[PDB]
């Protein structure tokens, strides 16, 4: 029993974290095989950030300008190239701790674990979701750039996020490991704002199934709804539309608990229109949307890595 | 900016997780140097749950009855001893991945990370607090026994908890790494119940300081209170008494935000009286009590 916000074990990623220093800037890098990946803004000054020409800034740099440190060992940079908003520093040594890995781009609503790092040293791990507005509600301080987000499937680490910046509202923006930003963000000091966020409907439904599996049933009702009527109500409450794909993904949880997805949708509709009335679900007075259906199945069945 | 429930990176503990099998029972063990620590109930059968005599059950066992597996390598048990509710299995190989470590017994309100494991394999990492009733609200299934709780301040792992059992209400009980249970619990299937749980007041106050540091001030008020008047109010909401130790511990956060502890206590009294009125604090509609003053300082300042 119990349902916690749970991250993947971070060990495979910890053995990849290195510190990258360029001039006065120090941030984190991801050391996989003989390449160190890090945000390209490490080559910027405070002035450069206002209007940066990264090809021009990078061409002026030499390999010895990049100081890479893996623990207490300085790595030798033997090449440098840029791929979108990520800098790739070729090093002379392949990381002996390189796990089986892939670079994957996640969709909004998908969750992942973040290994927050400072000076190439892991300090914490937390689970979060890629918001529908492409930001993440992380917890990051100065020096956390280059910290990565990942999932584990079997013994393979799928790297899906690299931290680049904090927006004025305190939310975070970054890229996949190919340097493509999630969202309409750019790595330049200019006016940028997160769009209005919405609730990840499929994830709230998955969390209501987790609550039922854990014995919390007060919100269940005798009713069902059509997918179209549910989506009309979802649009009204700034909830993401629920697709037939989402309904299909929730199938196993529906089969296990005996609550059809549209029956759970009718519970969610009543919760949106009437509130919780002083009650809680899994120790929360708000509907939680940072557990995917896969996360609920994984946690309620005990899959290991 | 931002405030998340954050666990320590679990790598140093992952390299210590092994599978321990004794008869039909399989659970997790912690492999440090040449010793594997695990719950002593791994030696129990069906009739040895209601009233087990662990000394008598252990004396009947030989080293070859304990099957220890570290990855895909079977470890050889060369000795066994019991220390309170933990079984210590001496093995013929020292764990090469043994980090710098300590065994620390914690107090209620303290937080720690749990590396939940099944069959010696880590499945997830989450953050817990030792409840005032000495239980933990973990997330554990059958086979999670032997999973450990830890903190990693510096490069040293302080092991503080080993999971032993789930109580009828779905909460969890366990021991420190010396086998001493937290709380009035025993490793017997006898009728046991968690006492009435209370809110960790000092932790809620720390989390209100984290909210102020993060820019949230709506709950602040112009009132202060005496420590005794605060305790008389807070007890009525099943909150733990706030001691002078707790007030002292909150000093650095009070100095940083400019809000005296008793001034923050008056905000907490008002939040208990009024509720949140549709508002949230750090993305929560409930007062959070699983961040200590130490966690808040570390997460907010470094
Ligand atoms: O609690 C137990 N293991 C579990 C742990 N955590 C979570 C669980 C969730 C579901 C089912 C088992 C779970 C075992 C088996 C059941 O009976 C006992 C009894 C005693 Cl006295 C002791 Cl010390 C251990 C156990």
């Amino acid at each position: 029993s119990g349902f916690r916000k749970m991250a993947f074990p971070s060990g495979k990623v910890e053995g990849c974290m290195v510190q990258v220093t360029c001039g006065t800037t120090t941030l984190n890098g991801l050391w996989l095989d003989d390449v160190v990946y890090c945000p390209r803004h490490v080559i910027c000054t405070s002035e450069d950030m206002l209007n940066p020409n990264y090809e021009d800034l990078l061409i002026r740099k030499s390999n010895h300008n990049f100081l890479v440190q893996a623990g207490n060992v300085q790595l030798r940079v033997i090449g440098h190239s840029m791929q979108n908003c990520v800098l790739k520093l070729k090093v002379d040594t392949a990381n002996p701790k390189t796990p089986k890995y892939k670079f994957v781009r996640i969709q909004p609503g998908q969750t992942f674990s973040v290994l927050a790092c400072y000076n190439g040293s892991p300090s914490g791990v937390y689970q979060c979701a890629m918001r529908p507005n492409f930001t993440i509600k992380g917890s990051f301080l100065n020096g956390s750039c280059g910290s990565v987000g990942f999932n584990i499937d079997y013994d393979c680490v799928s790297f899906c996020y690299m931290h680049h910046m904090e927006l004025p509202t305190g939310v975070h923006a970054g890229t996949d490991l190919e340097g493509n930003f999630y969202g309409p963000f750019v790595d330049r000091q200019t006016a940028q704002a997160a769009g209005t966020d919405t609730t990840i409907t499929v994830n709230v439904l998955a969390w209501l199934y987790a609550a039922v599996i854990n014995g919390d049933r007060w919100f269940l009702n005798r009713f069902t709804t059509t997918l179209n009527d549910f989506n009309l109500v979802a649009m009204k409450y700034n909830y993401e539309p629920l697709t037939q794909d989402h309904v299909d993904i929730l199938g196993p949880l529906s089969a296990q608990t005996g609550i059809a997805v549209l029956d759970m949708c009718a519970s969610l509709k009543e919760l949106l229109q009437n509130g919780m009335n002083g009650r809680t679900i899994l120790g929360s007075a708000l509907l939680e949307d940072e557990f995917t259906p896969f996360d609920v199945v994984r946690q309620c069945s005990g899959v290991t890595f």
